């Protein structure tokens, strides 16, 4: 589980919206795994606006923040998992680290701040869903 709370916006594995998400959506795409909300209280997090290949993210499974070399967001075919069939992913990027299901929304960040959360797994692969494109986050 996991989400980032910028300004008034809340981002959130499309798979793990909550149906008060949905009540207050502003944007969702399938193919990126990604639901941002609308919220009451202002959230604290900097979205990264950057090309970094180099962050640390957040793997619950194994209570560790891992440093990581990332790839850059493309369109991946992903095998299937418990929460989605064997399909195409967009603005994925792939590191080499651990990822099980249940640490999709593991912040992966760099200097400049979120750069995605953790969305798929297997083969030894973790991959992120890319936020840094989304510039909308920063303002309204
Ligand atoms: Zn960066």
């Amino acid at each position: 589980s996991g989400a980032i709370y910028v300004g008034n916006y809340r981002v959130v594995n499309r798979h793990l919206a909550t149906h008060n998400d949905w009540a207050n959506l502003v944007w969702e795409d399938s193919s990126r795994d990604l639901l941002v909300s609308s919220t009451t209280a202002q959230g604290c997090d900097t979205i990264a606006r950057c090309d970094c290949q180099t962050g640390v993210y957040y793997c619950s499974s194994r209570r560790k923040h891992y440093p990581v070399s990332f790839s850059k967001p493309s369109l991946i075919f992903v095998e299937a998992s418990e929460y989605y069939p064997a399909r195409y992913q967009s603005h994925l990027m792939l590191a080499v680290g651990h990822s099980e299901p249940g640490d999709c929304g593991g912040i992966l960040r760099c200097q400049h701040g979120v750069v995605g959360i953790v969305s798929t797994g297997g083969n030894g692969l973790v991959g992120f869903a890319d936020v840094r494109d989304l510039l909308w986050l920063d303002e309204e």
